[PDB]
């Protein structure tokens, strides 16, 4: 029979001590029905003691955790014996801290003891289905940035299990799949809830014992929860092997079949799954070689000498690091270079790197402001062998380490090398910029020698040069590092290929270190200098005197304090410097935008996108704009949202609308310090069916403004190329806040469908933006390179890129791809209508 499994049923699945255990369902929730031991199976330890890496995994984490052991699930010895099916003196200790003699207190010694699957029979593995299961991590983890969710909250601590859950689904967390598990706090409830007093054990003996949970103590490193036999959750030190074990798997309902027994207690449903297919099971991770080979192509490499200031151990004395193009779409010197660079990534895992750095690359180039230059940015993926993973704790290329504040650090004293943080500037960047680029700047002056005059002045040109450099850790912990001081040579960001949040993170890590933001949560005042000093954050309460005065009320730009009480404040509330969530706010999205344009000689002017609002008189002047609260800013998007008559609400227009004012605004930048620009704006209610609408007389309802913007004088002092630092500058040159105000007539006509329409055309009569521009359909291009007879070029890797629909790419293709030479471009000056478009650029070799 095929049974249906209810709670309280019975099944007699696995056999240990030469017993089968009777499991009992205890839940059903939704990763399907949980089995939970009967009795305690066994007296044993949770994780014993540091003994053999100090290092590497959960004890290096914490170094109480010599003294005690690890309440880190992921790596315990539980976790390792309750999942394998090793024979004796086999089990994979996943910690690297076995439970030897002396590091579990007392007898202990469930080291050289088969895993407790072993005596199991395959099918009957089968049967346990394979979860993936949120558990709670302790503050070593949670501080080294080993969350696998956003959560910030520490579990509360409540011995009774009714308040044991409390805080549990706000708690930190990392995501574990495994067969065979401990019960959590909040699986230990539904135990209770369920089944009564079942919660509390019975050993063989049938007197009342501890059981082991896998939720550790959130504040203590290395306590972990326990159920005790009165009933009271509880805090245990792991190594002590006292308490039991009570394991629980989740039934894979579905092949599990039933030979024998009705599922009750004296005859359990006796019961595996055979033609259920798995791969045999290793929670362990499958091992690499000590001698890997590149899984990429070395054809393109640069080669480093690293002396003994920059490798002191010697690992790297001499590296070969292969180069990927990402994108080439133009010439480097008329592109903006970004260097990405690979930590505990090993030479078999380049190929990981390349894909990781195309995926982070592409989502942050759907933000804007970089989605305006996507195809102006050129991207090299540079394949720096480490030997070994960030998570091996081995010999990683760039010694990044995390500090305790979850920054994440190359350190000079690791391996002893005093100029590692200069590898970028004073070893990767010369020979990059040598080699790859096409300016092919000759190397002035040896690394490992010591400079004349000024240890950080020669290598001031690797910036002009490359844009960004960025570090991609292999790691799925959450951490982010910019290092901006140029003046020390310092350019670059590291940051996680696989977090949570990996794209995100990398999005805000380019904004510091090209945008040359700052962080909308950091709090402390700004003094006169510093304030001038920052592009998006200001400490001037006055709204007629901060520096973003004419972007407000555009958009979402409401000027409010990041935290209570706090004397730092941003245009907005929601921004991705702020929390990586959100998008980049306006004055981020202008001041990047200007920054880029300092980078690249093509662009002209900035105009954001447009917005139509009906003009009720709110937030129209400075004054209005006085309150600083968090609250009001929300209050303010609301009455922008309710007034909203452009983009998703062009549908808002209504009939009713005769005799309201409607407002188009938009922030226009001049990017040009030499010549003003004059704009026309165009505003008329347009109908269903395209024709402008009338008032009764027959006139057209329609508005033209001309609006001059003017010249950028402050450009030569906001971030010009060439530039240590934005030491001051003025936020209002070449802005103009352009609003133009239509009265709708009274006796207007309207009819059902109308919507506002508005061209913002130059002088030519271009159409720079138009009421379609916010909602446009951003069709993705991939860049291609190939040679002639179609054969695709090696170490290229072309990225996909999202332009707007039926944009001509008008890019001039570059002259040289590495030494090969350029042939001939396909799909350029065409409308790209499709996602998935392939430009292929054609080079000859
Ligand atoms: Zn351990
Ligand atoms: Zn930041
Ligand atoms: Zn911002």
């Amino acid at each position: 029979s095929k049974p249906d499994i209810k709670v309280g049923d019975y099944v007699k699945m696995g056999v240990y001590n030469n017993a089968s255990i009777l499991w009992r369902c205890v839940s059903i929730d939704n990763n399907g029905p949980l089995m939970l031991a009967d009795k305690i199976v066994d007296t044993l330890a949770y994780d014993a003691k540091t003994n053999d890496n100090s290092n590497s995994k959960s004890h290096s984490r914490s170094y109480k955790r010599d003294d005690y052991g690890s309440n880190y699930w992921k790596d315990s010895n539980m976790r390792s014996w309750l999942n394998s099916t090793a024979a004796e003196g086999k089990v994979d200790w996943l910690c690297g801290n076995p439970p030897k003699d002396g590091y579990v207190s007392g007898v202990g010694a469930y080291n050289e003891k088969a895993g407790f699957l072993n005596a199991f029979s395959k099918s009957e593995i089968a049967a346990m289905k394979t979860v993936t299961q949120r558990s709670l991590v302790s503050h070593p983890e949670y501080n080294k940035g080993i969350v696998d969710g956003d959560a910030n909250s520490d579990l509360l601590y409540y011995t009774d299990i009714s308040e044991a859950v409390a805080n549990y689904d706000s708690s930190y967390f990392e995501t574990t799949t495994e067969k065979v598990f401990l019960l959590d706090v909040k699986q230990a409830n539904a135990v209770w809830k369920n089944l009564k007093g079942y919660y509390v054990a019975y050993n063989n003996d049938g007197m009342a014992w501890p059981y082991w949970l896998r939720t550790p103590v959130t504040d203590c490193n290395h306590d972990m929860r326990y159920i005790s036999s009165s009933g009271q959750v509880g805090r245990y030190a792991p190594w002590y092997s006292d308490l039991g074990v009570r394991p629980a798997f989740y039934l894979d309902s579905e092949y599990f079949v039933t030979t024998s027994g009705s599922g009750s207690q004296s005859s359990p449903y006796i019961g595996s799954a055979p033609n259920k297919q798995e791969d045999d099971y290793t929670i362990s991770e499958p091992a690499e070689d000590a001698n890997p080979d590149w899984n990429v192509s070395t054809e393109q490499s640069i080669q480093l000498t690293l002396g003994p200031w920059y490798s002191n151990d010697g690992k790297y004395s001499n590296p070969t690091i292969p180069v990927y193009t990402i994108q080439k779409t133009r010439s480097d010197t008329e592109n903006m270079v970004v260097v990405v660079c690979g930590e505990g990534y090993t030479k078999s895992q380049q190929g990981k790197f390349i894909n990781d750095v195309k995926r982070l690359w592409q989502d942050a180039m759907k933000y804007e402001p970089y989605r305006s230059y996507a195809d102006r940015f050129n991207v090299y993926a540079l394949c720096t062998a480490s030997e070994s993973t960030f998570d091996n704790g081995g010999s990683t290329f760039f010694d990044v380490i995390v500090d305790k504040y979850n920054s994440p650090v190359i350190s000079n004293n690791l391996h002893g090398s005093q100029w590692k943080n200069h590898i970028f500037e004073r070893c990767i960047g010369p020979e990059f910029i040598e080699k790859i680029h096409d300016a092919h700047i000759k190397k002035k002056c040896d690394p490992n020698t010591i400079p004349s005059g000024s240890e950080y002045e020669p290598y001031y040109y690797v910036h002009d040069y490359i844009a960004q450099f960025a570090m991609v850790v292999n790691t799925k912990s959450d951490f982010g590092g910019a290092y901006n001081n140029r003046e020390y040579g310092f350019h670059y960001f590291i940051s996680p290929s696989d977090s949570y949040r990996a794209s995100k993170t990398f999005a805000h890590a380019f904004g510091h270190g090209l945008l040359g933001l700052g962080d909308e949560y950091s709090n402390g005042y700004l003094l006169d200098d510093k304030e001038l000093k920052s592009l998006n954050l200001s400490s001037v309460e006055d709204p007629e005197k901060i520096k973003w005065r004419q972007l407000l009320g555009f958009r979402n730009t409401y000027t409010c304090r990041n935290a209570y009480g706090s004397k730092m404040l941003v245009s907005s509330y929601e921004c991705i410097m702020r929390d990586t969530n959100y998008q980049f706010c306006e004055v981020c999205r202008l001041q990047g935008f200007k920054r880029m344009s300092q980078l690249v000689k093509d662009v002209d002017l900035y105009v954001a996108t447009p917005e139509v609002k009906e003009y009720t008189g709110a937030y129209s002047k400075p004054s209005d704009f006085t309150d600083l609260e968090t609250s009001s800013y929300y209050n303010y998007t609301y009455n922008r949202n309710d007034r909203l008559l452009s983009g998703n609400s062009k549908s808002r227009f209504n009939t009713n609308m005769n005799g309201k004012k409607i407002e188009l605004r938009t922030v226009i930048q001049n990017i040009s310090d030499k010549n003003a620009r004059q704009l026309k704006f165009k505003m008329w209610i347009k109908h269903s069916d395209g024709s402008v609408a009338t008032d009764s007389s027959g006139n057209p309802l329609q508005t033209v403004q001309t609006f001059d913007i003017p010249v950028w004088n402050d450009k030569a002092n906001f971030w010009p190329l060439g530039a240590l630092d934005h030491i001051k500058s003025d936020f209002n040159s070449g802005l103009k806040s352009c609003s133009l105000i239509y009265q709708i007539p009274s006796d207007a006509q309207l009819k059902s469908g109308d919507t506002v329409a508005f061209q913002v055309l130059d002088e030519n009569g271009n159409v720079l933006a138009d009421d379609n521009t916010e909602t446009q359909r951003y069709t993705t291009v991939s860049i291609q390179y190939k040679f002639e007879d179609g054969s695709e070029i090696p170490n290229t890797a072309g990225g996909t890129f999202t332009v707007p629909y039926g944009t001509k790419l008008d890019l001039t293709p570059a002259k040289t791809l590495y030494d090969y030479e350029f042939i001939k471009v396909d799909g350029l000056n065409k409308p790209i209508v499709s996602d998935g478009t392939v430009v292929t650029y054609y080079y000859k070799n």
